[PDB]
DNA sequence: GCCTTGCCGGGTAA
DNA sequence: GTTCCGGCGCG
DNA sequence: CGCGCCGGAACTTAC
DNA sequence: CCGGCAAGGC
């Protein structure tokens, strides 16, 4: 139940954010768990309290920074402990249980899927990661294909078959699993 | 006839 | 999305 | 001394 | 990410 919420946030983080190990001069350093998003509302009102809860549970001390940018808002937690918590979880992604599979995919979709829903698509330059989401989806009964969408930027797309749309939306985008 | 989906360019939201 | 900056906290 | 949080912001491009 | 084009399947 903390694993699930983590799985979700990790999707957002990979999708619209980053994991940053900075080195300064010196020998100063910083470690950031970052999700950036356009709706200063969404961040403050849905993403942040999820992350907050995780922070409290992992007994992390860092605060949640929300920095206004020109084009988007940025949720940022500066924390060595949290950085490694996510980075480590990333390397272990292939072993996600079902609950986490679903949560991670939902987070990834919310960050960079087709949100119009006229089509079901997930974009990403990381074929290997799409490959893993593809296998999980095949196991959930949701057919799909991967090809290179954007020849310009090396960006792949995972196309979910509208044949299986209900299954995908009802058991993933509309899941209460947390 | 109707639907699905690969393909590709614009530029918002990362 | 990624990485510069200056500044501060801490043992 | 040596690292790790904070608050921002320019610079960059993958969706 | 969007969204229009047109090929291809039933
Ligand atoms: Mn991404
Ligand atoms: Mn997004």
């Amino acid at each position: 139940n903390v694993s699930g919420i983590s799985a979700y946030l990790l999707g957002l983080i990979i999708g619209d954010g980053g994991l940053y190990k900075l080195k300064y001069k010196g020998n100063r350093s910083e470690y950031r768990v970052v999700i950036t998003a356009k709706s200063e509302n969404l961040i403050k009102q849905h993403i942040a309290p999820l992350m907050q809860f995780l922070i409290d549970e992992l007994n992390v001390k860092s605060k949640i920074q929300i920095v206004k940018g020109d084009t988007r808002y940025e949720l940022r937690v500066s924390s060595k402990k949290l950085y490694y918590y996510f980075a480590n979880m990333l390397e272990r992604i292939r072993l996600f249980n079902m609950r986490e599979q679903i949560a991670f995919i939902k987070g990834l979709y919310v960050a960079e899927g087709d949100m119009t829903l006229k089509r079901l698509r997930i974009w990403n330059k990381n074929k290997a990661l799409l490959e893993i989401v593809s296998r999980w989806l095949n196991n959930l009964g949701v057919r799909n294909t991967i090809h290179l969408d954007d020849h310009r930027h090396g960006v792949y797309v995972l196309n979910i078959s509208l044949r299986d749309r209900i299954k995908f939306v009802h058991t993933i985008l509309s899941s209460h699993l947390n």
